[PDB]
């Protein structure tokens, strides 16, 4: 359970993300796909992309990045009261897309990497710790939902 001070660290860096959600989404998806190339295989519209340049030029990848970060943002803004948001997301990611928890860990690591690179003014150790706690909460609650839904994860 996060403190209010922890949530405020999360939401203060999130506010900078929101200055340019598309750009942050490109950087985050690209980092995930470079760091864990097996994750790209889940994305049928652009799994054929071979290079970072191709990835940066992809309008479909850009839209996916906007979608992920906007949904995550909405969850973070609930400050842990995210049961309603998590229901459809857990169902799609468990049953349609088949995203294991380990892949949710990889995208969390990609998020942290990019925020650390882009936002050293709002992403020092305490803020990174708060973001990691928020993302660990998200993953814990999604994993519990996966289990309810019948998915090993
Ligand atoms: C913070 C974690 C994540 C959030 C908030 C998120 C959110 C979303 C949302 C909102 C959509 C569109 C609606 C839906 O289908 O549910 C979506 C689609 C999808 N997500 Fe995620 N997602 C996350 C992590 C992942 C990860 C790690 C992968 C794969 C490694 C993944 C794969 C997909 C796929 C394949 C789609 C369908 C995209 C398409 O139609 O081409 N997601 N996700
Ligand atoms: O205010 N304690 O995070
Ligand atoms: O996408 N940078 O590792
Ligand atoms: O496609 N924006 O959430
Ligand atoms: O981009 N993960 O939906
Ligand atoms: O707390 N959301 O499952
Ligand atoms: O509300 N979940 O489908
Ligand atoms: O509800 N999953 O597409
Ligand atoms: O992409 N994680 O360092």
């Amino acid at each position: 359970v996060l403190s209010e001070g922890e949530w405020q660290l999360v939401l203060h860096v999130w506010a900078k993300v929101e200055a340019d959600v598309a750009g942050h989404g490109q950087d985050i998806l690209i980092r995930l796909f470079k760091s864990h190339p097996e994750t790209l295989e889940k994305f049928d519209r652009f799994k054929h992309l071979k290079t970072e340049a191709e990835m940066k030029a992809s309008e479909d990848l850009k839209k996916a990045g906007v979608t992920v970060l906007t949904a995550l943002g909405a969850i973070l803004k609930k400050k842990g009261h995210h049961e309603a948001e998590l229901k459809p997301l857990a169902q799609s990611h468990a049953t349609k897309h088949k995203i294991p928890i380990k892949y949710l860990e990889f995208i969390s690591e990609a998020i942290i990497h990019v925020l650390h690179s882009r936002h050293p003014g709002n992403f020092g150790a305490d803020a990174q710790g708060a973001m990691n706690k928020a993302l660990e909460l998200f993953r814990k609650d999604i994993a519990a939902k996966y289990k309810e839904l019948g998915y090993q994860g």
